[PDB]
């Protein structure tokens, strides 16, 4: 009753899927080039990271973008803001896309590979995250806007980086380079772009041959925490971010 | 019903109190020298913060200091310590000091001017932490003089340094100077002294600008986690202190 | 009706037990030479640790090793990984080992003499955490053996390295030197071998002349927030490692 991967593979316009000894590369992109932030790019990552969870034949999993910018430009007049029933289905989704997310019962390896300011919180949420040398970590589209980071920025920023880099970060449009980020402990390692994705298969190559059940527990008892504070924090967060953002008009 | 600015500005001998375009400037001191700790600082800060929270028209706070420290002197005799009922009303205003600072629903900002060896866990409570580079941070009246480091140091020092680095600094009598404090993360900005309110105030200023509830909203969606474990951790703590002190 | 020093204090035959002045030295090995991690040392460790927590004549505790490793050798085969039942005897005593270490209720230094790489999250759950120039950490017998982090490494190396530097860690058998341990906060201190212990009891008998129930109360305030994620998470973790490891 699960979509298998060749019913899911073609789903996704703005996310590339090709897998390979059980190794999924999840690529984001739009028409090829680097992500642009949309709702449909939200919407479908909510989605396919549901689609990834429940296919027990990925065995790892490999998050990157393409071209310069992993994601690092957002076409905010994709999204209605405006009104509370406008806002609940971003919410909902919103919801689902951090869930799902943490709902997947293998490794998750980030390979970052150039900027990214909208949803930077997505590739740093993962097991080992690698970044490219141009890599960059910004949290875009929420205060430098006027808006509330409540959508699972004010929980995994502070999470990951501490509470005063956490708050700071948030508030002050701090944007993170390959280097800081590594300093921070937000990212492991930083590469080269070309060797970049080499590693991301290495590593994943390497787990992908670990037993079936210790690398989908290794996952499962990792991320306790994350789980524990999202469900606590998550929702709470978008309430307050819809009710401020609809105070704007 | 909750007091205006104009009434409580005035209210707190040794909390300065000035706002410009929403900005409000709190600037603990000892008649106009760096602040010596004492029972009424303690309790003053605790009324003043919960004055702070209920006054909307704070769009953003910046606590700092005056002179060469924040606060780097104390006055053990203005605290009476030998008892459990002179300990509850210790008790009791400790955690207003800190649940009240909690309360308050506008980004904060610390500027800390130099040396804090006494209640370095309010500043470092802030958002965003700017330090002199003269600053430092030390842990002073707790464990250093045998009483126990159970009123909020020990919720914040972990939670903020880590698990090790808080521990080890609540019971080696550690001093983090600005880059040390930088390194580990409890500072966000090591400054020039004269650079440090400027910088403050362009922060302030920036975030002031920000949408009315996107302002609130950031400050209280940010907060979750301390909260939790102020809550969980702080009587607790404050309790145990009473009863090992009293032992003394 | 607690086991006094004097009956504990011989009862291991991989933990050596002395103590001076409320100090108490606390040193694993197999032989005399470097502790070879084995069923045996580990159930011991659960029995020690609950001696140790109960006997109120230990005012601080100095856990270290000897010889060149603190312990990086480990027999697989002096344990049944092979059945639930098997599995629930491991659970069991597991949990005791990390809680009897928690329950201890003075202050506890690690003294790293060189590499672990079983059992690591024990010296780094200590409040202070010495390190000589040869010490190494890593989680040697989970992953890389293909099994699951599941016995505390999993609570312990994010809670004390962070998320990502944790997960990271325990994923791919990272080996932290003495000089990135530091940096990354599970390490207060980098010392020569031959001043490792010197400065541990140096530290030790600092502690031990603060007051009774400050020194006490110091180490339960500071442990509530390790207590808890351990009581969330470990069982947890453990029976999702039994079940992989019996898959196998
Ligand atoms: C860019 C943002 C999201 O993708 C959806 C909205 C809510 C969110 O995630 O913060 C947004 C502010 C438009
Ligand atoms: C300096 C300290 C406080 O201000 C109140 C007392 C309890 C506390 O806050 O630790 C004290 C020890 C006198
Ligand atoms: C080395 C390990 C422990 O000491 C007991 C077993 C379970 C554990 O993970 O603690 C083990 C895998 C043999
Ligand atoms: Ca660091």
């Amino acid at each position: 009753l699960a979509t298998p991967f060749q019913e899911y593979s073609q789903k996704y316009e703005n996310i590339r899927l090709e897998r390979d000894g059980g190794v999924l590369l999840v690529t984001v992109h739009t028409e090829g080039k680097s992500l642009v932030w949309t709702s449909t790019a939200h919407d479908e990552l909510a989605y396919c990271f549901h689609d990834i969870a429940c296919d027990r034949e990925n065995k790892v999993v490999i998050l990157t973008g393409t071209g310069p910018s992993f994601c690092n430009e957002i076409d905010f007049t994709s999204f209605n803001l405006g009104t509370p029933h406008d806002w609940d289905e971003i919410i909902f989704e919103g919801q689902r896309l951090l869930n799902n997310l943490l709902s997947i019962e293998v490794p998750v390896i980030a390979a970052v590979n150039g900027p990214v300011t909208n949803a930077p919180e997505i590739p740093v949420m993962s097991d080992i995250v690698l970044a490219a040398e141009s890599a960059t970590f910004q949290d875009g589209p929420h205060f430098p806007s006027g808006i509330v980071p409540g959508d699972g920025a004010h929980v995994v920023w502070p999470h990951v980086l501490g509470s005063n880099r956490g708050r700071y970060f948030l508030l002050t449009g701090q944007e993170l380079d390959a280097r800081t980020a590594l300093d921070y402990g937000a990212v492991n390692e930083v590469l080269s772009e070309q060797e970049l994705l080499p590693r991301a298969w290495e590593l994943a190559r390497g787990i992908a041959e670990k037993p079936l059940l210790a690398r989908r527990y290794a996952r499962k008892v990792l991320t306790r925490q994350l789980r524990r504070v999202m469900e606590a924090d998550l929702s709470l967060g978008l309430a307050h971010e819809a009710l401020a953002a609809i105070d704007l008009g």
